[PDB]
């Protein structure tokens, strides 16, 4: 597994909640926070980066609107493809399968 | 209304489908790809792009499997957030709210 704290630093990528705030209803990102939110990821492992990206956003709803001007379900799929558009793999699970989704974060605050 | 095959060509996004079966398996993909992928989104207006990319996918399903080495989740996800790897935003819908990812894509083959 990915512990919290080990896998990844806790509170889970600072950098990265900037760019999900600005990416959730449509701004214009600097490609300054875009590149060190995408520095952060790149530092995790491939089997974590899903596991950061979670962590992430479920510390931030539960911090709290955590994100002003947008849609719980944009939100969710906003922060799912993040390592997508830092062309970061991931490892889906236990096959070794990749993706550059995280499908886990798609469907917080299950999966 | 974004009527296929006037508010984009048809068959849509030729150069996204080779970019998308790379994508949901977590390959590499070369800068051209890429490039050619978000220069086709680039020309359809930001009201029709989850369009486009809802009609290009549709059509490599009723095609196909039409993802070699991909799941059915991460296949949606990954198509869903095309847009926002090429950081072109969408509106979401009537309201004009704005995004980076298509959630009627995300939900195929309902939404």
């Amino acid at each position: 597994m990915c512990y919290p704290g080990q896998a990844f630093q806790v509170p889970a990528l600072p950098a990265c909640r900037p760019l999900l705030r600005l990416q959730c209803n449509g701004s214009q990102v600097p490609e300054a926070v875009l590149r060190d939110c995408c520095q952060q990821l790149a530092h995790i492992s491939e089997w974590c980066r899903c596991g950061a990206l979670y962590s992430m956003l479920d510390s931030m709803y539960k911090e709290h609107g955590a994100f002003p001007r947008c849609r719980r379900e944009v939100v969710k799929l906003t922060a799912a493809s993040i390592t997508a558009v830092c062309r970061l793999p991931i490892v889906v699970d236990a096959s070794g399968d990749g993706a550059y989704v995280c499908k886990d974060v798609a469907a917080y605050p299950d999966a």
